[PDB]
C-alpha cells in the first residue's frame, strides 16, 4: 500500500551498488536485480541504520551475497518471484489452506512427504509448514529448535538434494513449503558455537558471553523464564570457555549477539540459499527476543523490527516469491508490531500467529460465553492490508493463556481469576471440565501456568470415549468442527495441525523416551495413524470420520467464499447472546456475518442484526441453505457455525 | 404535578352542584367541601361522561352521597385528610414498608391484629393490607375474593366496630390500613345477584346476563381463561334465572356491569363509607376486567381508566387521606397505563404492583442472568411522579411469567423457551433447580402455566433443610435477601408478605381442607408461626433469625437512605456483568448505585461505573463501610446486593 | 415533590412551639395553623440554623409574630390560601401572563390601575408587577428601590387603604400582584439607618458598618463593582457616625447584616404584613447579595439559599397563597441554585429571572445565528418540577451580557470577544447594526458593557422610521414577535414589560430631570402611551396595533396550549439550520415542537425532525393550518415561528 521512496542522500550508495551489481550480473538479468535494489534499498538502509554503526559498508559486504544468490535462483524460482510480484494477495486468498507436520511423524522422511502430497491436496493444502528438519545437536534438541548446522538436513529425513526434489513437487503441486529460520540462537555444538568455546574472537562476538555473574545478575532482574523446569532464568555456566553464556530456552540453545553485523550477514546469506533450495515461508522462530537491553523483559525492542525490516528487504530484492511468518507469542497489546506500525507499517513479517485468537476460542469454548473474545478481538488494532494473520486451534506448542487485564475488567471479568481458571479448566481439575490437558512449566513464583494436550483431548473427546456416552462424543466433535469453523473464516492462513483432521487424542507414548519425558509438549505431538486417514475417508460415521468429512466441508466452503480474503478483517459483532461469536467481514460483493454458538444448549440470536448488516434474504453457505428466521430470532443449534451472504 | 383546569362549559354544573353542597353543608365545613369539589369536578367529570350518558344526571345522584360522607367523617380522619394534602408524597418516603397477611392466619381477628401492632413497628411496618376480610359467600369463596356483604366483616373476624376500633390503633402508630375493593364482582349470594337470580331486571342490570349462547359463543372467541381448572370459559348457566351470566374467575364470582351508573354510584357509596371505617387504600382488584367490549379480551379497554379516574376523584374530594393501589397483573406494554398516561396522566391509581419487577427478579435468580431484567425494566416508561409502584417477592397468588417476546428476542432469547423454562424451574423437574414449587392454572390449549409456593420454598431454602446441606441452606437465605434487597431499593413501597421475614415455608394442610383442597394458592398462605417469630428475633444464627436479622437489617438501612424516594426511578445501568443487575438513583443529595449478584458465584464488576455516577469515595450503606475497589473491578460475595453512595 | 420530614431530635422544638400556638389560636382555626407550622418546620429550622446561633430561641420569638400574622389574615385571603395548596402548579399553568409596570408610568396612582383592569385582562394579565410603590428616600431613589418605610405607600401613588382595594379588584379579576421586598438595603433616610448614624447600637448591628479602611480595603479585593459610574467600590464613608458602610448599589443604599436574626424577624413579620395586604408575589430583589463573606464576590454565598429556605417556609406557614421570585442575575452556572439545589432541592423561591435565555435571544437576533443559544440552553441543569422560569425579552433594567466561555468555545465563539459584539451591536456601533440601544456602566478596568433601550429601539423599529423603509419596519416588528414568541413558548410566566405590546421606543425625556438624568436605564422605563393603545386596536395595520395584535393572538393560542406547562422544559434540538431554533415540550397529550427563525431571509429545516418526535401531520397552532412540507424541508418564513403538534 505504501512504498519507501528513495531519500535523496541514498542516491549515492545506490550508485555503489548497482556498480557492484555491474560486476556480477549483464544485460537484463542485470536490469531485473537493478529495479528491485532500488525499490527495497530504502527499507534495507533504515532497517540497518537503526542497528549497525556503518550501514553504507555493511550494505557492501551484503551486495555480492544478493549477487551470488540471485545467480544461483532456478528459472522455476525466479517465475514465481514474478507471478508474486503481479498478484502480491496470494498468500491472502480463500484457497490458502496450511498443514504443520514433523516430517518424521508425517511421512517418516522428506522423500516420503512426496506421496501423501494427494492426501494434502485431498485438503485443499497450499501451504506446508515441515517442523525443524535442518541437522540438530543429538538427543535433546527441542524437536529441531537446537540448530547445529543450518545446511544440512537432519541425516534420518535425508538430504539436501531430496528438499530440492520435495519442492519441486510440491509447487508442481501449488503447495508453498515454510520452514523454520532458528534466528534467535544455535545449539551449542553449531561451529560457531564451537569456535567461540575454543576462545576465537570472531565467533565470541555472535554470542553473549560474561566473565562473571556482574552483568547477569543485573540482566535477570527484569527477564522471565520461558522453561523453568528445563532451565531456571537465562544464562548457563560454559566449562571448556570459563564464561557465562546468554540461553533463554534449553542451556544448550544459545542466544545469538543482534548487535554484530556479522550475524546478520549470516542470515540474509541463509535466507537466500534456503529460498534457493524452494523454501517459500520462513517462520521466524523467537523473533521477539532477537534483541537484548539491560533493564527490559528483552523481548518486543525496537531493534527486532529493524532487524526483521532489513532481512525481509534482502528477501523481497532476490526473492520476491518468499514470505516472513512472525513467532510472536506476546501479550494482545503487542502482537500488532509483528506486522509493522509506524516507521515499519507494513514493511515487516506478511504473517504472524494469532495467538490471541486462539486463546480466546479455548477460553469461550471452557466458559460457554464469548464477551471477553468479542472485547479482546474489537480492540485488536487493524494490520497492515498487505499482511495476514496465521489463525490456528493447536500447534506443536503449548497454550500460553495471553488474557489483558483491561480487556477482562471490560466485561466483568478479574484477568488473574480467569486465566488461573483456564488452567484449572484444560488441565481437567476444575469440576466438569470435559478437558484432559497436562499443565506445562508451572512457575511457583509468578503463578503463571500453560497447558499441553492435542485439539481433541481438550476439547472432551479423550473423556467422551473414557465414558462411553454418544452425546458427549458429538458435542465433543462439534466443539472440533466449531473451533477449526472460526480459524478458518476469521480472515488469515488457517494452519491445520497434523491429525486434527483425525481428531487424534494425547499420546503418552513420550514418557517412554528419555529425550522427550521430561518435556510434555510432545503429548501433542503424536506420529500420524495412516489407518485412522483410511478409516475416516471410508467411514463419514467414526469420529475421525466425522471430524475428517465436517473440517474437509467447511475447506470446500471457505475457499468457495471470496469474503474470506485476509487483506478485508472481522469487524466484531456485540455479542447480543453472550454464548454467540458474531464478526462481518465486508466484501466489494455484500457481507458475510459469520455467527458462532459457544454454548452446548440452542441459542437464540436477534435477526435483525442480519437485516442491520444488509442480508435482506441470509443464506448460510455451511449449511448451504436459507437462513430459517421465526419470531425475529436466528435458531442456532449446539456449537452451530454459520457463515451467512445474501 | 398538573392540575385539570376547568373547563368554560362546566362552570354551571359546578354552580349546581355548589348550590346542592350549600343545602347540606354551613359555614367553614362547606367552604372546605367546596374548594375540594371546585379541584376535583374536572376529573370527575371527564371520567363520567367517557363512559355514562348523563354526565350532569348522574353528577347530581352522587353529591347527597359525597355530602353525607363528608358529614360521616371523623375529626381525625379529617385531620389525616389535611395532613396528606399538605405533604401529598408521604407514601412515596424511604420509612413506608407494608406487610400483607390474612387476618386469620396473622392474628385470629381484627381485635387479635392490635397485639401484633409492636411486631409490626419492629419490621418498620407503616401500611398493612389485611386480605380480604368483608362478609363473604360461604365455602369456597377463593380466600375472601367471593363478597357477599362489602358493609359486614366476616363473623369469624369481628364486626364493624373491631374494624373502628383496629384502625384507630393502626394509625396512633403511623400505620395504614389497605383494603381490597372487589369492584369487578359479587359473590352470587350478595343481594345483588339473589334479586337477579329471583328476575328483578334491575339487578339483573347490575350483572351480564344473556338469554342463550348466541352473545356468550361470539365473547369467547377472543376471552383468555384465567381459572381453566376452576371454570372454563367466562360464563356460567344460572339455573335460577335462566341466564347464562358472565363469570371470569370462579362459577359463583359474578362480573358487575360497569355500563350501569348504578354500580358506580354503589362503589363511589361504598369506597366513602369504608374510608370512613379507617381504611386508607383502597386495593382496585381486577381492575384491568370492569369493562367488556365484544372482539376484544376484555382487559385494558379506555372505560377502566376512565372509571378509576372517577373512583379516585371521589376519593380526592370527600377523604384526601386515602389513596388507590391498582392490581393490573398485565403485560410490561399495558402496566404503565394504570398509573395513567394520556388525559389520565397522575389522575387514576396512586399505585400499581410492578407484577414485571417481580418476575425478573424470580428469572434471574433461575438463570443467573440479569440481561433480560434490565432490558425489560430499561425500557418501560417513566410513571407520573405523584405515583409509586409496590414492590414485592411474593404475595397471596401464583406467579404469572409476564416475559414479553419483544424484550426476550432484543437479549437472544426465545419469549416462548424462557417462558416454559420458568415453570420447568420453579416446578423443580428443570435438572439441579432448587425450587419447590406447583405448577398453576396448566391450560394445554395456551400452553400457559403459572407457579405456586413460599419465596422460601422456590428460593431453594425448602430443598436445603429436607438433604442438611449447610452450603445449599446458606445460600437459599442469601438468594431471598438479595430478593428482598431489590424490591426495597428499587423505590416503591415494598409489600412483606407474612412469614417470608421467618422464611416459612410451602404449607400442605391445604390438601385436606376440602374448600381449600383443587386451589394450590394455598400452599404459600400458611398460618403465622410465633414460636418461630420468638426464636427468629432471639437467635440471629437459626435460618428463621438470619431472615428475620437480616430483612430489619435491609429495612433500616432503606428507611435511612432518602434516594430511595419513589419520586425517583431506578436508571438502569447496562450489565456489563451479566450476573450483576445494576441501577442509579439520582437524588438532590446524590447518586445511589445498587449492585445485585444474581449468581452463587463471586462476580467482579468494572469499578468506573461508580466514577461515571460521581462516587470518588463508594460507601455501600447495606455493609457500612467503604466498598473494596481492587484491579479496577468490584467483587462481588455470592448474592450480595449494594447500596452505594459517596 | 420532596416534604422533609421532622427530624426526631426537633420533637421536643415543635411541642414548644404547638403549645406557644396554642396560648394565640383555638378550635379547627388552631389545627390548620398546627399542621402548617408541623409541615415547614423541618424547612424552617434547617434554614434558620445554618445562619444563626440560637435557633430554637429565634422561633420561639417568630412563633408570636406568625399567629399574629395569621390572625390579620382575611377569610379571603385564606380562601385563595387552600385554593392554591389544592392546586400547587397554578402558576406553572399556559394561563399565567405577566405584566410589568411603574404605577406612575401606568395609570398615575394604585387608584388609577383599577381603570386598567380591563386592558389587562384583553391581554390574558393574571399576574401584575408594579414596580417598587413603598416610600423611597427623596430625589434619587433607584426608581423605588431605596426605600424609607416599607409600612407605607410613596404618597403621589396613595396609601396603604388603595393598595388593599386594588388588590381586592384585582383578585376578584384573577389577578396576582407581585411586590418588590428589597430585602438587601435599606435608604440612608430609613429609620433603621437614622437609628444607626445617631450610634443606637442594634441599629449599627443591622448595617456592616467600619470603624476605617482595614477592613472595607480587604473585602475590595475580591468584590466586583455593580454601578462604577454612580459609586465606585461597595464602600460609602458617612460623615454622621464617622463610620465606613457597605452600600453595594448607590451610596444611599445601606447594605442590611443578614447574620443579625432581627433583620430575619423584621422581613418575615414585613413579608406576612404585605401578603395580609393582598401582595400574591414577592420579588427578592438583589438575593444574590444579602450575605458577606471576606475574599469572595459576596454573591451565590450559600447562607442567601438558607435565609431564603427560613423565608420562604414561613410564608409556607402563614399564606400558602404567596408565590417568592428570586432576582438573582448571575452566570448561567450559578443561576439553578436560586430554584433550590442539593438540601434546597425545590424549597427555595418558586421562580427566577431566566437572564441566560434573555441574554441568548438578542445574541441570536444579533448575530442570525442561534448556536450558542441552543449550546447554552441544552447544558443548563433541570429546575425543580414544583418551580417555574419567568421568561422575558426586556425589563426595568440594563442588559447584563451573561455568556459563559466554556458555552461559546462548545460552538467555536471566543467569549470575551462575543460580549464585546453584543454591546458593540446593541450601542449601534457595529456596521449595519439595526440597533439604538445606549452602553450603560462602561468599567474601563473590566471591558464589562451593559447596554439600555426599549425593545423596540434594540430590534430596529427606531432606525427602520428614521431611514422610512417600510421593510426594515416589517422585520423589526417581526423580530420583537419573534422574541416574545420564545418567551411565551419556552415554559414559565411571561413577563411582558409596559409598553412592548406598542412597540415603544427609547424615551430621551430622563435628560430633562436631572433626579434621573446620570441613569440612561430611564431610557427604557416610558409613560404609556394611551392614545398609542387606543391606536393600535383601533388600526391593526399600524407599528403599535401589528405588535398588539401579534402579541395578543400568541398569548390566545399559548392560553390554549396545554404544552407550556412549566413543571415540563424545552427539550432543546440540534440546530441543524444553524439560523433556526428549536425543541420539544414532551406533553403527556403529545409532543410540540417550536421552530423560531432568527435570520431576515426564507430558512428550510429538515422536516424528518417533526416525525422523529412523534408528529405524522405537523400543524401549526400560531397559522391555525398544516406546516407545509415539500421535499423533506420545512420553509420558515422571515423571523417565522411555529408552535407545532399533531
Amino acid at each position: 500500500m505504501f512504498s519507501t521512496p528513495l531519500p535523496a542522500e541514498l542516491r549515492p550508495l545506490l550508485e555503489r551498488l548497482l556498480t557492484l551489481a555491474q560486476d556480477e550480473l549483464s544485460g537484463g538479468d542485470l536490469e531485473t536485480f537493478s529495479l528491485r535494489l532500488e525499490r527495497y534499498l530504502p527499507d534495507l538502509h533504515a532497517g540497518l541504520t537503526a542497528v549497525y554503526p556503518d550501514a553504507e559498508g555493511l550494505l557492501e559486504r551484503l551486495l555480492p551475497i544478493l549477487t551470488a544468490a540471485h545467480q544461483a535462483r532456478s528459472a522455476d524460482l525466479r517465475r514465481l518471484d514474478a507471478k508474486r510480484l503481479l498478484a502480491p494477495d496470494w498468500f491472502q486468498r480463500p484457497e490458502m489452506i496450511a498443514y504443520v507436520a514433523y516430517t518424521e511423524r508425517f511421512a517418516g522422511t522428506l522423500r516420503g512427504v512426496e506421496e501423501r502430497i494427494d492426501y494434502l491436496e485431498e485438503l485443499g493444502v497450499r501451504y506446508l509448514h515441515l517442523m525443524p528438519f535442518l541437522k540438530p545437536r543429538p538427543a535433546p534438541h527441542d524437536g529441531g529448535y537446537a540448530v547445529m548446522d543450518y545446511r544440512a538436513v537432519r541425516e534420518d529425513l535425508g538430504t539436501m538434494a531430496d528438499l530440492e526434489a520435495l519442492t519441486a513437487k510440491l509447487r508442481a503441486r501449488g503447495i508453498a513449503l515454510c520452514c523454520d529460520l532458528v534466528l534467535n540462537h544455535v545449539a551449542q555444538e553449531h561451529e560457531w558455537a564451537l569456535r567461540a568455546r575454543r576462545g576465537e574472537a570472531k565467533y565470541q562476538r555472535y554470542f553473549h558471553m560474561f566473565p562473571d555473574r556482574t552483568l547477569p545478575d543485573e540482566y535477570e532482574k527484569t527477564l522471565p523464564e520461558v522453561f523453568p523446569d528445563f532451565a531456571p532464568g537465562n544464562f548457563t555456566f560454559d566449562e571448556e570457555s570459563g564464561q557465562w553464556v546468554w540461553t533463554t530456552f534449553n542451556r544448550w540453545q544459545w542466544d545469538l549477539n543482534w548487535a554484530n553485523p556479522e550475524v546478520f550477514l549470516e542470515f540474509a546469506d541463509l535466507i537466500l540459499w534456503l529460498a534457493n533450495r524452494g523454501v517459500e515461508v520462513f517462520r521466524l522462530d523467537a523473533i521477539a527476543f532477537i534483541w537484548k537491553r539491560l533493564g527490559t523483559n528483552c523481548q518486543n525492542q525496537p531493534e527486532v523490527h529493524a532487524i526483521t525490516q532489513a532481512l525481509r528487504a534482502v528477501a523481497r530484492i532476490v526473492a520476491p516469491a518468499v514470505l516472513f511468518k512472525a513467532e510472536a507469542i506476546v501479550a494482545p497489546d503487542d502482537l500488532i508490531h509483528y506486522l509493522g506500525q509506524g516507521p515499519h507499517f507494513g514493511l515487516l513479517s506478511d504473517t504472524a500467529y494469532h495467538n490471541s485468537l486462539m486463546v480466546q476460542i479455548w477460553s469461550s469454548l471452557a466458559s460457554r460465553d464469548v464477551r471477553l473474545m468479542s472485547e479482546a478481538l474489537r480492540r485488536f488494532p487493524l494490520k497492515p492490508t498487505n499482511t495476514a494473520w496465521c489463525t490456528y486451534l493447536r500447534c506443536h506448542d503449548d497454550i500460553g493463556w495471553a488474557i489483558a487485564d483491561e480487556d477482562a475488567a471490560r466485561v466483568g471479568l478479574s484477568g488473574e481469576a480467569h486465566r488461573r481458571f483456564l488452567s484449572d479448566y484444560y488441565s481437567g481439575r476444575f469440576p466438569a471440565s470435559f478437558s484432559r490437558g497436562l499443565v506445562f512449566q508451572e512457575n511457583p513464583r509468578t503463578g503463571d501456568r500453560r497447558i499441553s494436550g492435542s485439539a481433541a483431548s481438550l476439547a472432551g473427546l479423550e473423556q467422551a470415549l473414557e465414558r462411553g456416552d454418544p452425546h458427549q462424543l458429538h458435542l465433543s466433535l462439534e466443539r472440533l468442527l466449531l473451533g477449526h469453523a472460526v480459524v478458518l473464516g476469521f480472515g488469515g492462513i488457517p494452519l491445520l495441525y497434523m491429525g486434527d483432521e483425525l481428531a487424534l487424542l494425547n499420546d503418552h507414548s513420550y514418557l517412554e523416551e528419555p529425550e522427550h519425558a521430561e518435556d510434555n509438549r510432545w503429548v501433542h505431538r503424536p506420529h500420524m495413524d495412516w489407518e485412522k486417514a483410511a478409516r475416516a475417508k471410508a467411514d463419514p460415521t467414526s469420529p475421525e470420520g466425522r471430524m475428517y468429512h465436517g473440517l474437509r466441508h467447511l475447506i470446500r466452503v471457505r475457499r468457495t467464499t471470496p469474503h474470506f480474503h485476509a487483506a478485508l478483517e472481522a469487524q466484531i459483532l456485540e455479542p447480543r447472546n453472550p454464548h454467540v461469536f458474531g464478526y462481518v467481514r465486508r466484501h466489494p460483493l455484500g457481507n458475510l456475518v459469520a455467527l458462532y454458538n459457544f454454548s452446548e444448549e440452542v441459542q437464540y440470536y436477534p435477526a435483525e442484526v442480519l437485516w442491520q448488516q444488509g442480508l435482506g434474504l441470509p443464506f448460510d453457505r455451511i449449511s448451504g441453505q436459507l437462513v430459517p428466521i421465526e419470531h425475529h430470532l436466528v435458531r442456532l443449534e449446539p456449537y452451530a457455525r454459520l457463515w451467512i451472504t445474501d
